[PDB]
DNA sequence: CCGACGGCGCATCAGC
DNA sequence: GCTGATGCGCC
DNA sequence: GTCGG
């Protein structure tokens, strides 16, 4: 982290644009610049130097010049002092409260953790659980705990049906020493792009994980995606582990490579790779890579037999998961 | 200048 | 009830 | 906010 001060500034600006301004392209621009700066292997000495990096333009270069000179950004100093901005930014830290809900709550005079706790009746299910575990959800998960969680999920899934394959993705698959949550890709040979030969495939797995008290709460749940909460078991006399966010995604088995590419991320890597694909005349999602016809309509799915095949199509050298933490 | 910027699952709601 | 829009979430 | 054409 040679340039932590700058990247922190850009991230705070990014969050302001998302949460307060509701300007999602500005949010993405700021995050893109922070990411490209984060991997730049020199300590940045000027805005001009930064402007040579793709994603950093005139305005960010200016902000970098202010920050290097003064150690701060007046623009952020003012934002931090704005009560309405501060409140909105805070409320969005609750899972299930986005920019829209946050502004609405502040309007109704709900703008603190205390306010939320006493207005539980005003929260939807997701938000209630987000509030319940507000503190826990802001803690990171050490890789050692992720390994324990992996063992539980892989072993319970096997107990349900030996044909399931569960793969832990997200920052974990990118080799991170700590993760924000647990991301599990699931496949079963009964669910392919051609047919669903068994119902409740995701349900059965969620059910089993609940039965063993690993999954503790549910934020949302459909046929292919579970979003919830889990917790490692603790030993006798041992303090409990924090509750953790878990996401499970059931992907057609024959579309595993596109799925694991997607669920491995990072999010910024996915945006960058998908944008590059478009430039190359392809569109990528978690299921397929398809050509774009002259018109602009996606064509048929191209054959994919490895993650690398996807990189080949768009003329990128293959990048291992550990090198995708953008 | 100015259009595009990744792609999609689940929850909630309005209109019919 | 359905469909489409929107919010919020995931990488 | 940045980029490409
Ligand atoms: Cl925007
Ligand atoms: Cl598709
Ligand atoms: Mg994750
Ligand atoms: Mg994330
Ligand atoms: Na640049
Ligand atoms: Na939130
Ligand atoms: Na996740």
């Amino acid at each position: 982290t040679l340039n932590g001060g700058i990247t922190d500034m850009l991230t705070e600006l990014a969050n302001f644009e998302k949460n307060v301004s509701q300007a999602i392209h500005k949010y993405n621009a700021y995050r893109k610049a922070a990411s490209v700066i984060a991997k730049y292997p020199h300590k940045i000495k000027s805005g001009a130097e930064a402007k040579k990096l793709p994603g950093v333009g005139t305005k960010i270069a200016e902000k970098i010049d202010e920050f290097l000179a003064t150690g701060k950004l007046r623009k952020l100093e003012k934002i931090r002092q704005d009560d309405t901005s501060s409140s909105i930014n805070f409320l969005t830290r609750v899972s299930g409260i986005g920019p829209s809900a946050a502004r609405k709550f502040v309007d109704e005079g709900i703008k603190t953790l205390e306010d939320l706790r006493k207005n539980e009746d005003k929260l939807n299910h997701h938000q209630r659980i987000g509030l319940k575990y507000f503190g826990d959800f802001e803690k990171r998960i050490p890789r050692e705990e992720m390994l324990q969680m992996q063992d539980i999920v892989l072993n319970e899934v096997k107990k349900v049906d030996s044909e399931y394959i569960a793969t832990v993705c997200g920052s974990f698959r990118r080799g991170a020493e700590s993760s924000g949550d647990m991301d599990v890709l699931l496949t079963h040979p009964s669910f392919t792009s051609e047919s669903t030969k068994q119902p409740k495939l995701l349900h059965q797995v969620v059910e089993q994980l609940q039965k063993v008290h690993f999954i503790t709460d549910t934020l949302s749940k459909g046929e292919t995606k579970f979003m919830g909460v889990c917790q490692l078991p603790s030993k006798n006399d041992e303090k409990e582990y924090p509750h953790r966010r878990i996401d499970i995604r059931l992907i057609p088995k024959d579309q595993y490579y596109c799925g694991v590419l997607y669920f491995t991320g990072s999010d910024i890597f996915n945006k960058n790779m998908r944008a590059h694909a478009l430039e190359k005349g392809f569109t990528i999602n978690e299921y397929t890579i398809r050509p774009l016809g002259v018109t602009g309509v996606a064509g048929e799915p191209l054959p994919v037999d490895s993650e690398k095949d996807i990189f080949d199509y768009i003329q990128w050298k293959y990048r291992e998961p550990k090198d995708r933490s953008e």
